[PDB]
C-alpha cells in the first residue's frame, strides 16, 4: 500500500552493469533526471517533478541501493555507494533510455552524485542543478564542533558497520521521521506529503536499504572525500552551468556562504536561496519548480 | 542478574549530597585518592589498580554522579547537574563527607574531566591529579575536524537533544556498551576487560535512565563544559595543582596531541607518560598504570 505521487508518470526498472535503477519517468522534451537524497526516495520529487514535465523528459530515479533500486553489495572501501560509482551506474542508466547528455537536478546525496558526476563525466551534463548542498568535501572541511553537532549523522551514519545499522535497527520509524522532521523550516513533518512520508518510512524499514544508507555516508566520510579532495587541490571545476539552491533553514548554508563555495567548484555557477529547510521540493515546491524550470530552459 | 564484587576488601559506602548520592568502594588507609571513571563504564573500571593503590591510600573509588550506582539527580535545559563543574562540586561535597577537603584526584575519561575541571576551579581541593587518555574538553572541541568527527563521532551524537541519542542507543544498548568498550581497546575486542567489569557495564547501560544521564554528560560536554572550558583558555587560567597526564598509545588522547604538549598549555606542573593500551588504561594496562599514578602520588 504505497501511494503513486506521480500520476501518468511511468515505471522504468533501468538495466546497468551495478543493479537496477528504479525510475519514475514522465514528461517530453530535453532529458531531465532527478536524484533525491537521504532518506528519501524518488518520490520525493513528486511534487516539482509534473511541472517540470510540461517541459522536460523527467526521469526520477531512485538512487543505487535506495527506494527500488537495486542495492549492489558494498565493500571495505564502500565503493558501489560512493558518489563516483553511482554517478557511473546513472550515467549508464540514462544511456539505456538513450540519454547521453542530460539535465541534471540532485538534492542532498543525489546532488553529491550529481556534481560528482559533473566533474568525473562533464560532458554527459547539459545543465546541473544541486539542492541544498555543498561539496562532502566542503562539509568535512568546516566540521567545527558547531557544524559536527548540526550534522553529527555524516560522522555517526560513518562509523563501522554495524554500528549504526544496530542502532538504527530498534526503531527505524522514529529516526528516518526525525531526519525528515529535524531538517525541515517548520522542524516537524508537515512539509510532507503523509503518502511521501510512508515511501521513505517503508524504504527506512528496511534493514538492507539501512545499510545501504549507512555505507552511503561511509563512502560520505572516505572516498567522497578523497575523490572530492583530488579535484579541489587540484582547482578541477564543474565546467557544466549549473544552478545551487540552497533553504535559507537548511544544511548548506549553516556552513558558509553556498554561492561563495560553489563558485570555487563551478566556474558557471548561479545561485538563489529559497526560503525552506533542507527538503527544497516538498517544503518549496512552487519556488524550487520555478527556479529549475528556469535554469533548464531557455 | 548478580554481579561480581570485584573490590575484594574495600568497603561499600553511599555518600549523601545535596544533589544525591554517591557510591563508591573505599580501601586502604592513607592520604585520600579519589578515584573517577568515564563512558561507559562505572567505578569498578578501577578493580585491577584501585588495590595496588590501596596499599599507600585511602582509596574512594567512587561512580560519577548520575552513573553506576550513584544517584541520577534531575537534569535541567543547561544539562548542569552532568556539567563537570556540576559533578565536581558534587564529589567536593561526597569527599567533604567523608572528611577529605584535600585528596589526590584520579580520573579516567569523563571522570578526567571532571578531575582537571575540579582543579580549575577549587584547586585547593587537590594535592595531585591524575588525568587518563584525555585532552580538556576545550581541545577536542578546537580540534574537531573530519578525522576526529569520525573518531570521536559520539561526542557529536551523544549531545543531539533528547531523545534522538537515547532512542538509538535503546535500539541495541548492549552492542553499543560492547562496541564501546571494545572499540575503544588496544585489541578492539573485549579481551582486556574483566568480564565481570563487562557485566558492570552492561548493567549500567542497560538502564534508559542511566543512559539518559550519559547523554546528559555528552550533552553538557558539547555545550557548558566547552564554555567553561574556554572562559579558561582564554583567561589564561592554569591548573596549579601537580597533573599527571597519562594517555594510551592507542587511546583517545594521542591522534591530534602530543598530550603533554596540550595539557602544559593548561597546567603548570604537569607530567605526562603513554601507556601501551587503549584508551582503558587502567584495565588494558593495570600495573603500567598503576606504577605511574603510585609514583605520581606518593608522598603527601
Amino acid at each position: 500500500d504505497l501511494a503513486d505521487l506521480f500520476p501518468g508518470f511511468g515505471s522504468e526498472w533501468i538495466n546497468t552493469s551495478s543493479g537496477r535503477i528504479f525510475a519514475r519517468v514522465g514528461g517530453d522534451g530535453p532529458p531531465l533526471l532527478l536524484l533525491h537524497g537521504f532518506p528519501q526516495t524518488h518520490v520525493m520529487w513528486h511534487r516539482v517533478a509534473p511541472k517540470l514535465a510540461e517541459r522536460f523528459k523527467v526521469i526520477v530515479a531512485d538512487l543505487p541501493g535506495y527506494g527500488w533500486s537495486d542495492m549492489p553489495e558494498s565493500d571495505e572501501q564502500h565503493t558501489p555507494y560512493t558518489k563516483r560509482a553511482m554517478a557511473k551506474q546513472l550515467i549508464e542508466a540514462m544511456e539505456q533510455l538513450g540519454h547521453v547528455h542530460f539535465a541534471l537536478a540532485g538534492h542532498d546525496r543525489g546532488a553529491r552524485v550529481s556534481y560528482r558526476l559533473a566533474l568525473d563525466s562533464p560532458g554527459r551534463l547539459s545543465k546541473l542543478a544541486v539542492l541544498d548542498i555543498l561539496p562532502t568535501y566542503e562539509y568535512w572541511q568546516r566540521m567545527n564542533r558547531a557544524y559536527a553537532l548540526k550534522i553529527y549523522h555524516w560522522s555517526f551514519l560513518a562509523q563501522p558497520a554495524p554500528l549504526p545499522e544496530n542502532l538504527l535497527g530498534g526503531d527505524p520509524d522514529f529516526y528516518v521521521k526525525a531526519k525528515l522532521a529535524s531538517w525541515t523550516r517548520a522542524g516537524d513533518l508537515s512539509a510532507f506529503d503523509p503518502r511521501a512520508v510512508e515511501h521513505y518510512r517503508i524504504a527506512f524499514a528496511d534493514p538492507m536499504r539501512r545499510h545501504v544508507m549507512c555505507e552511503d555516508y561511509r563512502a560520505g566520510a572516505y572516498a567522497d572525500f578523497e575523490h572530492d579532495k583530488i579535484d579541489v587541490e587540484a582547482g578541477n571545476k564543474i565546467p557544466v552551468p549549473m544552478l545551487a539552491l540552497w533553504g535559507a533553514s537548511g544544511i548548506a548554508q549553516s556552513a558558509a556562504t553556498p554561492l561563495d563555495v560553489w563558485r570555487k567548484w563551478a566556474s558557471d555557477v548561479q545561485g538563489a536561496p529559497i526560503e525552506s529547510g533542507h527538503f527544497l521540493p516538498e517544503e518549496a515546491p512552487d519556488q524550487t519548480a520555478e527556479a529549475l524550470v528556469r535554469f533548464f530552459s531557455a
